[PDB]
């Protein structure tokens, strides 16, 4: 069971200048609830942006898609290809927009956090992947973050 | 990943007289996308209560939990304990109310449909399992079933 997890503005932006243009504690805890105990797969840039206190993320099998034979994520399995990383019953892909895209065909779940934020798309922006017709799921009921923005949740089996 | 899926009245009734006191085609179809292609484990009564036509549930690994050493179920595996069914990576328990109880300790997902139907509990009723503080839930927005009843989805997870 490959799945995808990400948080985006309504515009589809998920990353900007290597960081995130917001910070939702609530969504952090959801991210951890769904991934805890499972294998997590990330591209290099994602890994590098992890604050050292949680490189690797605890209780999870950290896997990094790179292609440098010497990249060596301290506390992570470095892997040259995606399907070379999915040996598991539950695997969550955690970005970035690049890794996401390569993973979407093998995926049956996407857990999507939508942040009510006017964030028009700028060149260079990292975007959430585009889910076609086969992806079904509720449109979560809105919520206030203690940060002051609105957010909601989305989920998609398929097949 | 072992999940529970059931529909319940607001009182907690999930069944009565061996059957269900509503019929929501939207919930039937949600049951279909969730379980499709995966392993489904049910008690012998739940299996019997399937009409000959859709027994076994197609596209799914039909497992029936029983004690009769002789019990046949053309199109299902009869196993003696729950775990004899936990091979595959995504597994969905569909009752009856006894088997839910067995499976709860192994479960991280409960996909629950609450039906806005005033169904005061009665003796003999099958009830929904009680979720303690450990289970997280994004509730749902009330929808309208064409059969006339409102209903909503709870998706429960714990690490
Ligand atoms: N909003 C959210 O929910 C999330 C936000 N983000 C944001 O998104 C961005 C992260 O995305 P991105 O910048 O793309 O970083 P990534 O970590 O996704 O970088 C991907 C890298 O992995 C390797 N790779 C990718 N695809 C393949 C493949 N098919 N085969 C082999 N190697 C591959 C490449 O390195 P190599 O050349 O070595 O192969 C590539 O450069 C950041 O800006 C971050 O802040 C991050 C995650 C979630
Ligand atoms: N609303 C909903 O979403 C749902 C509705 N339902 C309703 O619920 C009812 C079904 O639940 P219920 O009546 O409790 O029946 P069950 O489906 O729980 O029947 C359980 C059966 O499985 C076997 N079994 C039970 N426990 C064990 C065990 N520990 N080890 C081995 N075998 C075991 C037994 O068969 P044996 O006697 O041969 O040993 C037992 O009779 C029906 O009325 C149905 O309509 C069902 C599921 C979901
Ligand atoms: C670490 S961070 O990016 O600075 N900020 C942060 C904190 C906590 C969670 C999330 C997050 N939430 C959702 N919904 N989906 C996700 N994929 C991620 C993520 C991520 C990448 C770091 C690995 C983001
Ligand atoms: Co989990």
């Amino acid at each position: 069971m490959v799945g995808l997890i990400w948080a985006q503005a309504t515009s589809g932006v998920i990353g900007r200048g290597g960081d995130i243009p917001w910070r939702l504690p609530e969504d952090q805890a959801h991210f951890r609830e769904i991934t805890m105990g499972h294998t997590i797969v990330m591209g290099r840039r994602t890994w590098d942006s992890l604050p050292a206190k949680v490189r690797p993320l605890p209780g999870r099998r950290n896997v990094v898609l790179s292609r440098q034979a010497d990249f060596m994520a301290s506390g992570a399995e470095v892997v040259g290809s995606l399907e070379e990383a999915l040996t598991s019953p539950e695997t969550w892909v955690i970005g970035g927009g690049q890794v996401y895209a390569l993973a979407l065909p093998y995926a049956t779940r996407c857990e999507v956090t939508e942040v009510d934020i006017g964030l028009p798309r700028e060149a260079g922006d990292a975007l959430a992947p585009v889910l076609d017709e086969t992806w079904r799921g509720e449109t979560g009921e809105w919520r206030f973050s203690r940060s002051g923005l609105r957010y909601r949740l989305y989920s998609y089996h398929r097949s």
